[PDB]
């Protein structure tokens, strides 16, 4: 019954369409399974693709309100099949003000369909500061993206570690078994396989519940 925020990121590629509808269940159905399991379930929506991070809904109580947010969306285009992603799990670990991060629980849901970026992949788009591991957040847009680099693996175990926030990187089965070793190289995070159904994804959510 103790209090739990949960924080939803998902993928606007032009890859995530066809899983778009996979993306907006495994949402939906993710706030009203954990309404019915606590009274205070607090939910929020983040947008990312590589043009950057969009932060689109602060973590609310308002049910209707996130799922017709969800469903709203549409997916836009990049050319490379790995994309940006960890910069959001980065922004939205910091920026407490921004998410509405309270003393509760902290659940970073990230919802992909490809590989990503790490640091210094950065370089061939001439962008040589690294991340600094702090807020950068103004009209909604992750606006640093276009300065500082994708950060490195360990300055996610780090920010993530202390401000205190579990990922679960829920992903397609194809990609499942590269994000798994992310999971050895940040300890405490998890993993999901995203599809048709959210069972998967739900039983690591309510796993997590009953620790509390």
């Amino acid at each position: 019954d103790n209090s739990v925020d949960l924080y939803f990121l998902m993928g606007l590629s032009g890859s995530a369409q066809g899983h778009l509808s996979n993306v907006q269940t495994l949402g939906s159905d993710l706030l009203k399974a954990l309404n019915e399991i606590s009274r205070s379930g607090r939910i929020g929506f983040g947008s990312i693709v590589n043009m950057t991070f969009q932060h689109i809904l602060k973590l609310t109580a308002d049910s209707s309100q996130f799922q017709r947010e969800l469903r709203k969306q549409l997916v836009s285009g990049k050319l490379a099949t790995p994309k940006g992603q960890l910069d959001a799990v980065v922004q939205v670990a910091i920026c407490l003000g921004e998410i509405g991060w309270r003393n509760g629980t902290r659940f970073l849901v990230l919802v992909t369909d490809n590989d990503f970026h790490l640091a210094k992949d950065k370089t061939l788009g001439t962008r040589q500061n690294t991340s600094d591991g702090r807020c950068h957040l103004d009209d909604g847009m992750y606006r640093s993206r276009g300065e500082p680099d994708y950060q490195s693996v360990v300055q996610l175990a780090s920010k993530l570690a202390e401000n205190n926030i579990q990922p679960i990187f829920v992903v397609p089965s194809r990609m499942v078994k590269t994000y798994e070793k992310l999971t050895t190289f940040i300890p405490k995070l998890t993993i999901g396989e995203l599809s048709d159904d959210s069972s998967n994804v739900a039983q690591l959510i309510r796993n997590a519940y009953s620790k509390l």
